[PDB]
């Protein structure tokens, strides 16, 4: 009388995992995005910094960020780069023990009627 | 009866609720980094423009109020769905006293 | 008798589909954001080593100081077709998970709809 719904709520929780996974790769994108831009920014404040204290050899708008700026920028996206790769870790964990108990759950609802 | 798969199900809604913790965490974190970037790439904006007018003398506005806008439904969809986890979390320690009675 | 349970057990699939719609628009927006950038990246990058080549042309000839570009020839193309992989991949992804969001929300209805008729 239940078996129904039952059945339906061990559906949706698949339906579920199945977003959250694919949730999972898309974020992954994102975040290697992330990591792509921040690289290829980084590399454009090197350059314009090295033309600007070329010029000033040599008027040329200097190149206004703190001398401290490289450094302080890589420190912080190191700490960003530590915390999103654990959260990538984690949440690829966390997914297979979802999987796992996905099987866990149909195996019992196999197992009742009979 | 049921018990053990509804035992199992309650368990597998809050594996399901980790997940999604997890993944906003993660998802706040990427939006720290595009606003980061943004600044920098409108300052670099900025230089070049800049530097452009004095080299002649020998776009931001657009830009700005769309980010507006992105930052305004970022920071709105990051409020509302720290209280549905919240919530969502509520009703997870309800559905195990339940099964309690069970 | 189990039922408050499953009314439990249903609202709780509601909520953590209604999680999974917020952070999928918020997703949206994130990917929005991480392709502004790439367009505005790509075309500073362009700007620059424009700049450098004309400079350095003119340098030599004068004909109507820079630290040269450094990146080797091919950087632009190959950023471009990495990237438009990258997009044909979220393109991908957004259909999908649109469509799984959608395959969800009817599932959701017909638990409730078995909820409400094995309590009646
Ligand atoms: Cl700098
Ligand atoms: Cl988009
Ligand atoms: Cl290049
Ligand atoms: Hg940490
Ligand atoms: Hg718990």
């Amino acid at each position: 009388q239940s078996r129904t719904l039952l059945a339906g709520i061990v559906q949706q929780q698949q339906q579920l995992l199945d977003v959250v996974k694919r949730q999972q790769e898309l974020l992954r994108l994102t975040v290697w995005g992330t990591k792509n831009l921040q690289t290829r920014v980084t590399a454009i404040e090197k350059y314009l910094k090295d033309q600007a204290q070329l010029n000033a050899w040599g008027t040329t708008v200097p190149w206004p960020n703190a001398s401290l700026t490289p450094k302080w920028n890589n420190e912080t996206w190191q700490e960003w780069e530590r915390k999103v790769d654990f959260l990538e870790e984690n949440i690829t964990a966390l997914l297979e023990e979802a999987q796992i108990q996905q099987e866990k759950n149909m195996y019992e609802l196999q197992k009742l009627n009979s």
